[PDB]
């Protein structure tokens, strides 16, 4: 009823969309991993009269949830796709999009790592990328490369129109106490890529992290600080 949406309002297989600003929504999805049920936040922006997604709703049958979630409360067409990173809550569900007509897309980086690891794959190449620092347009957002921290190939996202800042699983919510699934992170670049972060987005106005709730620009130094806790 209004407050931000969490697992205990989400039954696996559903979703709900939450409005950041105007034009700018995230979507909230719940999934089962290794027997733990996680919630998970993507993003979605309009484009004109169409719609950018970011990130799947992790898994197949969340992404079609998500659709309908879409079509229900929005009703523009999803027509683009961009996944943040390899991980089935960033790339799960990209088949279901790519059979509903949303153009899929992803880093190299991204792409790599993904088929590496039996993961659903986005279909088309982000480049100019590479390196940490670079950033491009895509639509209506900015594309930010920060260096390795959650995932080598973790990409932020901006939405100027609004300073919206989606850090995805980079950046951890204010509640947490944990770096959340480190397995494939770099715990000592993290905190240098967060400071990339927080340099190129100083007028982020919402922060929205990968998992949980967003707020503002304290996410940034707060997952700074929980890293630096975790590698030591
Ligand atoms: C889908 C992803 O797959 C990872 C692979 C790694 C090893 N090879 C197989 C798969 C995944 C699976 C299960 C949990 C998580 C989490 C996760 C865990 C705990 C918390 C609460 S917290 C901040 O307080 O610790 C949290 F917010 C998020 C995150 C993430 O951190 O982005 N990603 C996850
Ligand atoms: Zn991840
Ligand atoms: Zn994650």
């Amino acid at each position: 009823s209004g407050e931000y949406p969490t697992v205990n309002e989400i039954p696996v297989g559903e979703v709900r969309l939450y409005q950041i600003a105007d034009g700018v929504w995230s979507h909230i999805a719940t999934q089962s991993f290794d027997g733990a049920v996680y919630p998970s936040n993507g993003l979605i922006v309009r484009d004109g009269d169409e719609l950018l997604l970011i990130d799947t709703a992790w898994g197949a049958k969340n992404t079609a949830a998500l659709l309908a979630e879409i079509e229900k409360q929005i009703g523009l067409p999803v027509t683009r796709a961009v996944s943040t990173h390899f991980h089935d809550d960033r790339v799960g569900g990209v088949d279901v999009l790519r059979a509903a007509g949303v153009a899929t897309y992803a880093s190299p980086s991204t792409r790599r790592l993904a088929e590496a690891e039996g993961n659903e794959i986005p279909t088309h190449s982000l480049e100019g990328l590479s390196s940490s620092g670079d950033a491009v347009r895509f639509g209506p957002v900015e594309l930010f490369y920060p260096g390795a921290a959650h995932s080598t190939d973790n990409l932020v996202v901006y939405v100027p129109s609004a300073n919206v800042l989606y850090g995805g699983c980079a950046v951890h919510e204010l509640s947490s106490t944990s770096a959340g699934n480190v397995a494939d992170a770099d715990l000592a670049e993290w905190p240098t890529s967060v400071e990339r972060i927080q340099k190129h987005y100083p007028e982020a106005e919402v922060v929205i992290p990968g998992h949980g709730l967003p707020g503002g620009l304290d996410l940034l130094q707060h997952t700074a600080n929980v890293v630096k806790a975790h590698k030591n």
